[PDB]
C-alpha cells in the first residue's frame, strides 16, 4: 500500500476495491488530507467522484465560496470543490468521466485530458479527447472559467458551471426541472427539456488504463 495516496487510483492499488469514502493526500502530503468518494467499479475504478446528483435533496444554487470549497454529503449529493479539483488535476495528467442515468437508460463521456486551473484563472476548465455515448457536450464549455451567481448564466439558470452563453452541460442545475435549460442537462444526450435523474463527474490519472 502507499501511505499517502494522492487520488483514488493510488488508494485502489492499495488493494481497496469497494466504492466509498477514502482519505487521499494532495501531492502525497500527509498535511493535505482530503476525504473523497472513490468509485472503484466503473471502467476499472480508481475514480474520485467530484459531483453526484441522484435525488434533489441538496441545493446546488450556491455561491463562489461554496463552489471553491465544496459542499454536501459525499455518500449522497455533493460537490468536491474547485480548489480541490485544481490541486488534484495539477498532480499529473487526469481524465474526466461522466456517468449519466435516467429512467433506466445510461450513457457516459470520457475526456482523456481534464484539468481545472487555480483561482487566478477563475478555475478555467480544460477538457479534450472525447469518447463515449452521451455525446460531446463538454466541448462547448472547453477553456471557460467557472461562474456562480455572485462571480449571468448561473443567475439565469439558478445553477453553477463553466458557463459560456450559456450551456450544453448543466449538471449542477435544478433537480427534476424539465423547463428549457433549467435542469440537470446533458444536451447531446437528452436535450434542454429533460432533467437527468442521476449524474456523476469523476477523475483519475489518464494513464490508469495501462499502468
Ligand atoms: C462547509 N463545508 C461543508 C462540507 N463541504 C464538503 C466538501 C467536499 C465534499 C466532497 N467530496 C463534500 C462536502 C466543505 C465545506
Amino acid at each position: 500500500s502507499m501511505p499517502f495516496p494522492k487520488d483514488c487510483s493510488q488508494a485502489m492499488l492499495n488493494g481497496d476495491t469497494t466504492s466509498g469514502l477514502y482519505t487521499i493526500y494532495l501531492n502525497g502530503d500527509k498535511a493535505q488530507a482530503l476525504e473523497v468518494f472513490c468509485d472503484m467499479t466503473s471502467d476499472g475504478g480508481g475514480w474520485i467522484v467530484f459531483l453526484r446528483r441522484k435525488n434533489g435533496r441538496e441545493n446546488f444554487y450556491q455561491n463562489w465560496k461554496a463552489y471553491a470549497a465544496g459542499f454536501g454529503d459525499r455518500r449522497e449529493e455533493f460537490w468536491l470543490g474547485l480548489d480541490n479539483l485544481n490541486k488534484i488535476t495539477a498532480q499529473g495528467q487526469y481524465e474526466l468521466r461522466v456517468d449519466l442515468r435516467d429512467h433506466g437508460e445510461t450513457a457516459f463521456a470520457v475526456y482523456d485530458k481534464f484539468s481545472v486551473g487555480d483561482a487566478k484563472t477563475r478555475y478555467k476548465l480544460k477538457v479534450e479527447g472525447y469518447s463515449g455515448t452521451a455525446g460531446d457536450s463538454m466541448a462547448y464549455h472547453n477553456g471557460r472559467s467557472f461562474s456562480t451567481f455572485d462571480k449571468n448564466c448561473a443567475l439565469s439558470y439558478k445553477g453553477a458551471f463553466w458557463y459560456r452563453n450559456c450551456h450544453r452541460v448543466n449538471l449542477m442545475g435544478r433537480y427534476g426541472d424539465n423547463n428549457h435549460s433549467q435542469g440537470v442537462n446533458w444536451f447531446h444526450w437528452k436535450g434542454h427539456e429533460h432533467s437527468i435523474q442521476f449524474a456523476e463527474m469523476k477523475l483519475r490519472p489518464s494513464n490508469f488504463r495501462n499502468l
